[PDB]
C-alpha cells in the first residue's frame, strides 16, 4: 500500500464501463490515478459522486481521434505517469460513418496515446496495457464456425474495406486495426521508449455497473443486451445475440495484472469464461429470478445452444498465465440483474 501509493496510473476514457471497475480496484490497492474524460460534467461525476478520493483525479481529453489529443495530458503529468491503461474507444452501433466514427477513432486513440508518451515520458512510463477485444481474434464472418478454433494467437481476418458492410462488423476491424497499431508502434520504437506492452481482449462484458446512474434507461452496449432482456414483454421478439461472455470484475482485475506481473509482458490476454446465445442468458435469467417469470420471454428452453453456433475458443493458456478463476453465469446473471431490479 505504501510502495503503490508512490506510483501514478492514467487511464483513458475513465467514465466508461470496464473503465470505472478498473479505476475502482486501483483505489482498492491504494494507487494514484488519473482518468480522462470528454467533459467536466462527466469528470466532475466521477470526482464528487463516485470514488470521493484523493487518490483519483481528471483530465479533459475530448476526442481520442485528434491530432495529438493525448499531449497536454502527458506534458503536465508525464514526469509522473508509470503505468498507461488505454481503455477509451468508440462502442456503438448507431453510425453509418463506420470510418469517422469506429475506425479511425480506435486506431489513432492507440496511436495517439503511444506517440505522447514517447514524446513527454519517453523514460518514465514503464508498463502499457491497451484494452483490446475478442474482436481482434476473429470478424464477425468466422465466430460462427463450431469446426473452427480461436486462441490467444489468433487475428481477425478482415480488411479495413471489407469489414465495413455493418457498424458491428466495423467496431469489430476497429479493434483489430487498433491493437495491430499498438504492437506496431513497439516494432518501429523498440530503442526509443522503456514501457512494455499486453493487452487485454474481452468477450461480451457483462456485470454490474460500478455506479448505479438515477435517470439512465440505456446502459452501455454489452451491459443494454441484459437491461433489454429484463424489460422485453413476454410476447416481445428476442434480439440475435452470441458470443462468449466474461465478468467487468474479473476485466478490471486482469488489467492489473496485466502491468504488476511479468509473465503477463507481450502477451494477448484473451478473457472469456463461458459460451451464451439469447436462450441461454433467458434460462439464466428465469431460472435466478422467478419473479420474471412468465413477464419476459422464455424462449424456447433447450433450443439454440451456443455450442452448436460458434467457434470454439480456447484460452487456457490466458487462464494458466492469470491464475485465477473467473466468475461463471449464474454469478455474472445474478450480481447483474439483481442492480437493475434494485434500481
Ligand atoms: N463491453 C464489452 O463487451 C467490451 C468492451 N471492449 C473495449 O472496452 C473499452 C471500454 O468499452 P466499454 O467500457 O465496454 O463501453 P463504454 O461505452 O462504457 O466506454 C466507452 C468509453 O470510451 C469513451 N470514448 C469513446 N469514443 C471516444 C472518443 N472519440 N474520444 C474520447 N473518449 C471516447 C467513452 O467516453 P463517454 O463516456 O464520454 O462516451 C467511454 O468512456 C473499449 O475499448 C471497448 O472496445 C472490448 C471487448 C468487449
Amino acid at each position: 500500500t505504501a510502495a503503490n501509493n508512490n506510483t501514478t496510473v492514467f487511464v483513458s476514457g475513465a467514465s466508461g464501463f470496464i473503465a470505472q471497475h478498473i479505476i475502482r480496484q486501483l483505489l482498492d490497492q491504494n494507487y494514484k490515478v488519473i482518468g480522462s474524460v470528454r467533459s467536466t460534467e462527466k469528470g466532475d461525476n466521477l470526482k464528487n459522486a463516485i470514488f470521493k478520493s484523493a487518490n483519483f483525479n481528471y483530465e479533459i481529453v475530448k476526442d481520442i481521434a485528434d491530432l495529438n489529443a493525448f499531449d497536454p495530458v502527458f506534458e503536465k503529468h508525464g514526469k509522473d505517469i508509470k503505468v498507461v491503461l488505454h481503455t477509451a474507444s468508440p462502442l456503438n452501433f448507431t453510425t453509418t460513418e463506420y470510418e469517422k466514427d469506429l475506425l479511425i477513432p480506435a486506431v489513432n486513440g492507440t496511436k495517439g496515446i503511444l506517440e505522447s508518451i514517447k514524446k513527454y515520458a519517453a523514460q518514465t512510463v514503464e508498463r502499457v496495457v491497451v484494452t483490446s477485444s475478442f474482436a481482434s481474434h476473429t470478424s464477425t464472418v468466422d465466430m460462427c464456425n463450431t469446426k473452427g478454433k480461436i486462441t490467444e494467437d489468433s487475428w481477425n481476418q478482415d480488411t479495413w474495406e471489407n469489414c465495413q458492410t455493418d457498424a458491428v462488423r466495423a467496431y469489430f476491424g476497429s479493434k483489430k486495426f487498433a491493437e495491430e497499431a499498438a504492437w506496431e508502434f513497439l516494432n518501429k520504437n523498440k530503442d526509443t521508449v522503456k514501457f512494455k506492452l499486453a493487452t487485454v481482449d474481452p468477450v461480451y462484458v457483462f456485470g454490474p455497473q460500478n455506479h448505479i446512474e438515477p435517470g439512465k434507461k440505456v446502459l452501455n452496449v454489452s451491459s443494454e443486451v441484459i437491461n433489454q432482456l429484463v424489460h422485453l414483454k413476454k410476447d416481445d421478439p428476442l434480439p440475435q445475440v452470441a458470443c462468449g461472455y466474461i465478468d467487468v470484475r474479473d476485466i478490471a482485475k486482469a488489467h492489473i495484472l496485466a502491468f504488476q506481473k511479468d509473465e503477463l509482458i507481450g502477451q494477448r490476454l484473451l478473457l472469456h469464461s463461458g459460451l451464451f446465445t439469447v436462450q441461454t442468458l433467458l434460462d439464466a435469467i428465469n431460472e435466478q429470478f422467478p419473479e420474471l417469470r412468465g413477464k419476459i420471454p422464455a424462449g424456447e428452453p433447450g433450443s439454440n445452444k451456443p455450442e452448436d453456433l460458434l467457434t470454439p475458443i480456447d484460452n487456457t493458456k490466458t487462464k494458466k498465465l492469470l491464475g485465477f478463476e473467473f466468475r461463471d453465469l449464474k454469478t455474472i446473471i445474478q450480481d447483474t440483474v439483481s442492480q437493475i431490479l434494485e434500481a
